């Protein structure tokens, strides 16, 4: 039987190997067996956005939400949960609000239900993605244009009040780069809102890569963590192909930062993924560990 890439970097001193999943996954294919087997931690692929969890104002969807909560403790997993604030998954309601009052009490009850719900269950919440323009300058999302920057400290601050245990993160992508600006500008902005006692506790890295892009993993991961959160982490991992290298590379970033804590693949399965055509993950359409999870179970030898 193949070996536990969640066990292997356990060994090494990491907390987890994790995938996002949700429930419709776990009574399909081969994703329970292989997630009870191999992983540590699991994400809800949708079932935590703010579209499925908020569909009008005020009033919640915690089904499948919940369905993943019970899953992970009855399978001894780590949770990780996200994302809190984000643009991307925001129901139109959202985004007609043209208050800055009432939509910072949006965000906040947003936040504080969803925590408050799973408060102590959660590992990691992903709090904040997104938030970053390509240049480095913050998104324009109807947070940032009626909020203004201070949706962000508020963001945090409130998270922390509503579950002191969680590991709070903010996340975003085309962080892969060290000479990237938008990397470079996450990192200004996190030293920034950390000296002010924003609680950040950790980077994201959503790792969406191209063949070859896993190299540079080993620069971006420590300029990312030397915004000084005390961890960053890579999330929703993808690469396009999912060479052995590219794969390692990024684990290996994750070895060689100390502050890094664990890796998240965006899927167990390739016909799973938003990019199936791409074969990014790292287990094939029937369910087999792809040359890349062997890689890295190798890599992860001690
Ligand atoms: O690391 N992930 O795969 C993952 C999936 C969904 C999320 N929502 N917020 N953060 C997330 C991370």
């Amino acid at each position: 039987a193949a070996q536990s890439i969640d066990q292997l970097i356990k060994a090494r001193g990491k907390v987890y190997f994790g995938v996002a999943t949700d429930q419709n996954r776990l009574t399909t294919g081969k994703n329970a067996a292989i997630i009870k087997a191999d992983f540590g931690m699991v994400w809800p692929e949708n079932s935590m956005q703010w579209d499925a969890t908020e569909p009008s104002q005020g009033n919640f969807n915690f089904a499948g939400a919940d369905y993943l909560v019970n899953w992970a403790q009855q399978n001894g997993k780590l949770i990780g949960g996200g994302c809190l604030v984000w643009h991307r998954h925001l129901p139109s309601w959202v985004s007609s609000i043209t208050d800055k009052n009432t939509l910072t009490n949006v965000m906040k009850n947003h936040i504080t239900t969803l925590m408050t719900r799973y408060k102590g269950k959660i590992r990691n919440w992903d709090v904040v993605g997104e938030a970053f323009n390509e240049d480095g300058s913050l998104r324009q999302t109807v947070f940032l244009n009626v909020i203004g920057e201070d949706y962000i400290p508020i963001a945090f601050q409130t998270a922390r009040a509503a579950d002191p245990n969680a590991k709070l993160y903010i996340m975003d992508y085309n962080l892969d780069s060290a000479s990237y600006p938008k990397t470079q500008a996450i990192v200004n902005r996190v030293k920034q809102w950390r000296a002010a006692g924003v609680p950040i506790d950790g980077i994201g890295s959503q790792t969406h890569l191209s063949a070859g892009q896993g190299a540079g993993v080993l620069q971006a991961l420590p300029l990312l963590a030397s915004a000084g959160t005390p961890e960053v982490s890579i999330l929703m991992l993808d690469v396009a192909g999912a060479s052995p290298t590219d794969y390692v590379n990024v684990v290996n970033a994750c070895l060689n930062v100390q502050s890094c804590v664990g890796i998240t693949v965006f899927g167990v399965a390739d016909p799973d993924s938003w990019r199936a055509s791409t074969t990014p993950l790292l287990f094939d359409g029937n369910f087999n560990p792809k040359p890349a999870y062997n890689a890295i179970v190798q890599d992860l030898q001690q």
